[PDB]
């Protein structure tokens, strides 16, 4: 049995907030952003641009109004490849409502359907706007991101530039400290200061499951670590930092990333964005971040890191859904000897986004998806949250409502062995 999907039926919750006032607000985002490019638009296509850029805002004004008025779902209709399998999510969706809830719509159904529905309505309505249907509305947010965060990203290639030249020299409870250290960059994007705002750490869990792995690696056998990525500019450079550790400390031999096949959630990682960026990087003119950049190039030429793009992390579905939905993903998941599931939305889709009681288990909450040992590092931004000791939870409503919505916490929470 599974409780109540988050939605804004209950106004007093978070997903109803995000509804009502911060879902109009990026759309409005993202028409602005179409506006401001529309010189643009007339230099590289003419006329036509500027005619594609209006019927595109039109299209995003008319998803604008659907929302703020509740007006019920209409199907996906411009051809692309998750449509058909949208379409039929949706009358699934559909058919879980009984006579009294009427039809799918903004403020009553799940919210993870609503939000997801809402960017891939915004995708439709630019494949549907040739000749600028290449577009990705949020790109110059995200490339903003990357320029605002030189400094630390400096900071980091250079940090992890003079381990590498140390690494072999080190105790395995050295390597334990930095793995650990990188790890806590990945979570948060000083880290004694954040500390207290780890409520839940099973870093040791992963410590122990990947050291075994290397004790025991007989030669040629592999070690795959996978990352399903959340967003990009500095949150990106640190999972490829940490991913770069743990193939130079030989904890992994192979890391798989995986991001989303469309522009989504406004700054998560698109295959464009994940090469853009290790391409600025590698050409950067500052010494260690170029000697990443061009680390980074290699590992990928030589199958040591592997990208992948798939339609199903930006289908609305669950991922208890995956087996059935995209069974060659799941196969491919099985095996890996790790998965570090990044940031909310992967934590809102691996335990359903539904009502859990604090007390929960994770392995409860996931309800079947278990393909290889897994952990989610997340910064908690969603009024959800499994696995926690009796009254932990109750006593943070008491003491700060808002605090598994500001994105203050942060947790390390493992399923599998050990
Ligand atoms: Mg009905």
């Amino acid at each position: 049995v599974v409780p109540a999907s988050l939605s804004g039926q209950d106004v007093g919750s978070f997903a109803y907030l995000t509804i009502k006032d911060r879902i109009p607000q990026i759309l409005t985002k993202v028409i602005d952003t179409l506006h401001r490019h529309k010189s643009e638009f007339f230099e590289k296509h003419g006329e036509e641009g500027v005619e594609a850029e209006k019927k595109a805002i039109s299209l995003l004004s008319k998803l604008r109004n659907e929302l703020q008025t509740d007006k019920p779902f209409i199907p996906l209709v411009e051809k692309f490849v998750d449509t058909d399998i949208w379409n039929q999510y949706l009358e699934y969706q559909q058919s879980l409502l009984n006579e009294s809830d009427g039809k799918s719509r903004w403020f009553y159904s799940p919210w993870l359907l609503v939000e997801c529905y809402m960017y891939r309505r915004i995708h439709e309505a630019i494949i549907q706007s040739p000749p600028i249907d290449y577009f990705d509305v949020f790109k110059e947010s995200k490339e903003q991101n990357f320029y605002g965060s030189q400094e630390s990203i400096i900071a980091l290639c250079t940090h992890l530039q003079q381990l590498i030249r140390t690494i072999e020299d080190l105790d395995e409870n050295q390597l334990k400290d930095e793995f650990f250290k990188l790890l806590q960059i990945s979570l948060w994007g000083s880290l004694e200061d954040l500390k207290p705002f780890i409520l839940l750490n099973d870093m040791e869990h992963l410590w122990s499951l990947l050291s075994n792995c290397k004790k025991t690696r007989e030669k040629a056998s592999a070690t795959r670590v996978y990352i399903v990525l959340d967003n990009s500019g500095f949150e990106l450079v640190t999972d490829l930092i940490l991913a770069d550790f743990l193939l130079s400390s030989e904890l992994a031999t192979e890391v798989h990333f995986y991001g989303k096949t469309i522009p989504w959630f406004v700054s998560a990682t698109t295959i464009h964005d994940f090469n853009w960026l290790i391409e600025q990087v590698k050409h950067s003119n500052h010494k260690w971040m170029s000697k990443c950049g061009a680390d980074w190039e290699e590992y990928i030429k030589m199958g040591k890191w592997v990208y992948h793009n798939h339609i199903f992390w930006t289908l609305p579905h669950e991922y208890c859904a995956m087996p059935q939905v995209a069974p060659d993903l799941y196969a491919e998941l099985q095996k890996a000897h790790l998965i570090l599931f990044k940031g909310d939305l992967n934590y809102r889709k691996l335990t359903g986004d539904r009502k859990w009681e604090f007390s929960v288990p994770f392995h409860q909450a996931l309800n079947g998806f278990h393909p290889a040992p897994l952990c989610t590092i997340r910064t908690l931004k969603a009024e959800i949250q499994v696995g926690l000791q009796p009254g932990q939870g109750e006593q943070l409503l008491a003491s700060e409502p808002s605090w598994w919505t500001t994105g203050k916490y942060g947790i390390f929470q493992y399923d599998g062995p050990l």
